[PDB]
């Protein structure tokens, strides 16, 4: 995946935006612009709404400016993204002919949708029992587990949708760099790993603190709080609440609080595991391939759709991966996520991929695993034997907030 | 601000409001405020605030909320960075304490009346007896930022009936290398997009 990033940020032509101007700039010291055009598009949360291409004339080290056709006012709610990408024509004498050699792509007007959700003639029934909340509606059944404080099963019609309750997820499966040079028969105490693992990253238990459910005019909502907790310290708590409206769509809102005194947590998400196994998963966001919040630049923002397996990086040495940045929709199998989040989906498990040493003794799980993101550390990439995640991708900010949008589809 | 959601449910014990604005002009929509307010049976208000901010739009300078209290007090009193005035990108100096000021030196008298006497990183704020509590930065005055804004001496300002409060969640900076080209670093102007902060209000 990353060698995408290193042919974007090595890219031979800038680009610059200004109103509808594109200025290009050559970084050819010798050859002059005589096989490449400049395609563009413009689109709407996905949607194309408008192209065009122009031949690209550039002299070394000199620059064109490209004026746009005045753009397409943004029919409705959402965001236009201007993107363009130089390609070149003829096959050389490296290169098949239609090579992109160059892109970006940037946002442009956006619209807040203010529109209202429509009322629904239903409101979820809650029922309450000792052991846990079931809600329902329509062939929808939520089942919290009151013990516990996480939703614990989900029905659509009469089908099981969960095999792993949704819950609170800190850690990641290390990678090579947040392991470094540390070796179980001597341990680097810088090394990330080791920080989150003397932290009790990877051993905090969730206290359920707080567990209610009410019903509103035309909603459940169940208001849960939880005690990560390690040898007596309070490493995280969480507080989450889920609004069940009358559509049947499940509004999650989390709120996280980072003991400061303790390392910074790897990723602020859920994840569950699902029944369900699809064969194409299908978005909206940064892509294609893999992406982390330090090595976003070269994804392009759009409407992706791949085969379950390629979101998975095979990396020799299994650890977390596939990561996919700034995403507005998630649509896997029934279920649609909608918000703004990272998200992981794959058939290994965090912790089976932190246990496992090589990428061929990985065993596909049952279900599907799926991580949601509000929040996520840099990768980093200085080296890999010192911490060289830079502080604005540690997640330091003591507060955390995401909300996420869980309904069928 | 166009009020589009409106509503007011019970709780098993508490009363739960929700709404939401669109601040919008000349037909487009530049912010979308939701907001709920938790009324608990030990008569706090919580405080819930999501704003959106379209992305086309210049980055808000603020995202807060205000209003003018009927109390005037003699001492402000809080629990954050201080005692002096300080800003997103002009923190470093203060320290984090519990402070108590009268009322007056909360005010910074710049010749050039002007949005002054931020105070970032509270955590608590007591004033008269209400109490906000949470993770805020706020504004304590006798002037409206209009009034401010309208004023062109510092000798003309006139001190307003009652107290304004501002309680900002986010703030950009204030800048600084030139004052004749935006230079406000990028790490301290709005642009996130998404927004979010909490706040308690009591009495005390």
């Amino acid at each position: 995946p990353a060698l995408t990033e290193a042919k974007h940020q090595q890219q031979f032509f800038q680009f610059r935006l200004s109103g509808q101007t594109i200025e290009v700039t050559s970084e050819y010291l010798f050859r002059h612009s005589d096989n490449e055009l400049l395609h563009w598009m413009v689109a709407l949360d996905g949607k194309p709404l408008a192209s065009g291409e122009v031949p690209l004339d550039v002299a070394p080290q000199g620059k064109q400016l490209i004026e746009l056709p005045e753009l397409p006012q943004p029919e409705s709610a959402g965001q236009l993204w201007l993107t363009v990408r130089v390609v070149q024509p003829n096959a050389t004498a490296w290169s098949e002919a239609g090579h992109i050699s160059a892109w970006q792509q940037w946002r442009l007007a956006e619209n807040l949708s203010v529109t209202l959700p429509a009322a629904s003639h239903a409101i979820p029934h809650l029922t309450t029992s000792e052991m846990d909340f079931c809600i329902e509606l329509g062939n929808k059944r939520w089942q919290f587990n009151r013990q516990s404080g996480f939703l614990s099963q989900m029905w659509i019609g009469d089908k099981k949708q969960l095999l792993t309750p949704l819950r609170d997820q800190f850690t990641r499966a290390p990678l090579d760099n947040d392991i470094g040079v540390s070796e179980a028969t001597r341990i680097d105490p810088n090394a990330w790993v080791e920080r989150w693992k003397a932290a009790g990253h990877y051993q905090a238990e969730a206290a359920l603190l707080q567990c209610t459910a009410d019903t509103l005019a035309d909603a459940v909502l169940i208001t849960t709080a939880h005690a990560w907790q390690h040898q007596g310290k309070t490493l995280f708590i969480s507080r989450k609440t889920y609004r069940i409206d009358g559509s049947g769509q499940m509004a999650i809102t989390v709120d996280v609080e980072v003991a400061s005194d303790t390392p910074h947590p790897a990723r602020i998400g859920l994840n569950c595991q699902l029944a369900q196994v699809a064969e194409r998963v299908n978005w909206l966001g940064l892509g294609p391939q893999e992406n982390y919040p330090d090595r976003l630049t070269a994804a392009c923002f759009d409407r992706w759709d791949l085969p379950l397996s390629d979101m998975y990086t095979p990396y020799v040495f299994p650890s977390e991966n596939g990561l996919r940045c700034g995403t507005r929709e998630l649509n896997y199998g029934p279920h649609q996520w909608r918000g703004d989040f990272q998200f992981n989906i794959s058939r290994y498990s965090q912790q089976q991929l932190m246990e496992t040493s090589h990428r061929h003794l990985l065993h596909a799980e049952e279900g599907t695993w799926l991580n949601i993101d509000g929040f996520h550390m840099g990768i980093g990439g200085d080296d890999s034997w010192s911490p060289s995640v830079s502080a604005e991708f540690q997640l330091s900010a003591g507060r955390y907030h995401y909300q996420l949008v869980w309904c069928q589809k």
